[PDB]
């Protein structure tokens, strides 16, 4: 499988899906779905981007340069603990990934056998706040303890007292609704009609979902999805092919929050939704560099040259990869700008990779003081140490944001609350409807 | 890490627990706690026993011979997940273990990567059969699917319609339960309270049970139980605790089993179920073979003297494996005729030894014909050939069962039908009244 490498003193391995997770009956032989902008393209040519910055700041690590081994995840633990024994086979310092949180379980489970350090930016389950088990486990984001604590929040906000619960199988669904079914428990919340599915079920389990769902009405109108972002497409998939809406109000985790890829084209039924979202402050930085790219100027990213046959669904034949599910050719010379929308979760990957770099600093400080690059005590790198020396390290974010973490594990987390509408030109837009900070939920009656 | 080896031509790794799993705090640094004698020794000692009787017969694996690499499990699914790294670096051709299915898929999941076919013969949970994900998992032990197939058909057989379904929180039940509840929708059987228990739950909520279930009569006095058998016991528990005795009919599967250590103390409220045996029938053999054995002479098994200690709570004075809790030294001559009793899933463990030499030995007729010892195509052994070679594989067992798997890769199934009754003396015993006989019930209709 194609790697996307970089060279340096030190070697930072990451895991980004930069496909969709492999069709059902391809599970065996690991044949990967299709390619990704947001959770992949991006997030690989913004791991290189801020390494090649980091490592041309004068200040942090001065005289030693940092590389790493970017491979694809899949949305899937076989395709994970595969690239991640690759890991195994210079030696990686620090593992950033993977993508969901359930398949982490998976690409840890190995790493602390081998004492590698592992951060993860977009793991929000909970399970992995425990450190017993997962001990060199660390997160730049925060738990579903507090997500789940605020989706029931905005829940009691509108006197909704009746809700039932979908989640995404997995271990990001079990803990984040598991919780959102103590704390309802808790209030006295009584739940409707409660049910999970898999992210790639049938077309005909979507209908049984919404049967179910519908079976049981007009008491259950709200609903809490806890869901991954295709696990709502496909409800909505099946809300479309039901040819019903206005039906029910949903309440998506950020696996929804603000993507596009959810509601692009459904958006006749993705409405008055209500999403959440970490606070990941837009990374003006990444675009100006994301833009200026070419098909031939980038070569260390290996999957340009596949990425870019798709974003315009044209085609550059002759070289092995093509993609010939299309008609017309490229002109050679396409813009990026059309319809860009930065990750959302972008933000996070970013200092993510920042942290991984501290670490090393704090500890360079620490067993090799006075020295100009790397030393003896710091070849090899000794993972227990590499740790200890992580959790205890906190910075300004990329973007103004302190960035540290407690001693389980787990960091400062805040959360907006996003919804969708029809603005005033033809357009559904997320409109950005409140805010919520330890506890305090915050929304804009006015603007709702 | 202390291996008990044996070497050979083809060896066949395995994975038994011989310690209790490490306290979550001790996790990280991997001390499983004490040695077993019940799921781990007497297993180790069969796994060599076995393989001696195999290398003994000249009519299967005439010339080939079968030598073992055997590894702690630790019931744990990282000392385990460990132990099978160290398989992947002559190669193991497969492996038998672990015991428990939450290994079973963490390990199954990593060696499906490289090719090595695994039979278990105490995993029961459908999540395996899925064969996408474990390509390369097999069986000799029937899925839980099949277990509640049968409960399902004691059901059926009494024309009741509305039934209750408690299960034991996590694996065992979780797993077995959501087969009866398929089972049932397929078949017309509407479900009136499906609960969940920790075993260690408190008698707080132990007692919210019977009061939900009990709420929910007298259209169902039959509760299903996929139970473990102490959440069998804290139901009755609550029964005594109540005042309430002989409402309902319990039907529980070999969770309970016909276990004594279940009933004491609460026998009267007990009365009248119908429990599950998995029929597990006893090999002198192994007996003959594991009483006849010396400190001295069994050097090939490492664990022996920290073993011996243990079971005699003795101590050898200076030596490494030492203890310091009792100081009564050993005579070196004692009988463990002392309470002994054989490991009640022997049978398993052995039938699954032997489908893996079948495998390699019906292989052989086929790669390798007309030629005495291994011929080129067999070496090395390639794995995913040796499983198409296994599955298509079938013998009779070491208690004159018949055994095979299903395309899927999973088993038969035998059960006995167990009730409790007042015998013709002042004690309850658990009565043999019936059987489930790969498909088919066999009931008593005035034997109950």
């Amino acid at each position: 499988r194609s790697v996307a490498r970089m060279d340096g003193d030190v070697i930072i391995g990451a895991l980004f899906s930069v496909h969709h997770q492999p069709p059902a009956e391809k599970v065996p032989e690991r044949k990967c779905g299709e390619i990704r902008e947001q959770y992949g393209i991006q997030r690989v040519e913004a791991m290189f981007h801020t390494l090649d910055k980091i490592n041309a700041d004068p200040v942090l690590l001065p005289n030693i340069t940092l590389g790493s081994e970017i491979r694809d995840s899949c949305w899937h633990s076989s395709v994970a603990l595969e690239q991640s024994i690759e890991f195994i086979r210079k030696p990686i310092a620090g593992v950033i990934g993977p993508g969901s949180s359930s398949v982490a379980i998976q690409v840890q489970n190995l790493l602390q056998l081998f004492d590698i350090p592992q951060i993860a930016y977009s793991a929000t389950s909970i399970d992995l706040s425990d450190k017993t088990l997962y001990k060199y486990f660390l997160r730049v984001v925060p738990s579903d303890t507090l997500q789940a604590r605020a989706m029931l929040d905005i829940v009691k906000r509108y006197n909704w007292t009746y809700v039932s619960a979908v989640h995404t199988e997995g271990n990001y669904g079990e803990s984040g609704m598991d919780a959102f079914k103590e704390l309802a428990a808790q209030e006295g919340l009584c739940i409707a009609h409660s049910d999970k599915i898999y992210s790639n079920a049938g077309e005909k389990s979507f209908d049984r979902l919404l049967r179910k769902l519908r079976e049981r009405l007009p008491k259950a109108r709200v609903v809490v999805c806890f869901c991954e972002g295709m696990t709502v497409r496909g409800l909505l998939s099946a809300m479309r092919r039901l040819g019903v809406v206005g039906e029910f109000s949903l309440i998506g985790s950020d696996g929804w929050a603000d993507r596009d890829e959810v509601i692009e084209g459904y958006e006749v039924e993705a409405n008055g939704g209500i999403t959440i979202k970490l606070q990941s402050p837009e990374v003006r930085s990444f675009d100006d560099y994301f833009l200026k790219l070419r098909l031939d100027t980038n070569t260390r990213n290996p999957w340009f040259p596949e990425f870019w046959q798709h974003r315009f669904q044209c085609r550059l034949p002759g070289h092995l990869l093509e993609n010939p599910n299309f008609k017309k050719v490229c002109t050679g010379n396409e813009s990026l700008e059309e319809n860009y929308v930065q990750d959302s979760k972008m933000g996070f990957v970013i200092n993510a990779i920042y942290a991984m770099a501290h670490g090393l600093q704090n500890m360079h400080h620490a067993l090799c003081p006075g020295h100009v690059g790397l030393c003896d005590a710091m070849k090899p790198i000794d993972g227990r140490k590499l740790l200890d020396f992580l959790i205890k390290s906190s910075f300004v974010g990329v973007s103004g944001e302190e960035v540290w973490f407690d001693e389980k594990g787990d960091a400062p987390g805040r959360y907006d609350i996003m919804n969708l509408q029809y603005t005033e030109a033809n357009r559904y837009d997320y409109v950005h409807v409140g805010t919520w900070h330890e506890g305090v939920l915050n929304i804009d009656d006015y603007k709702i």
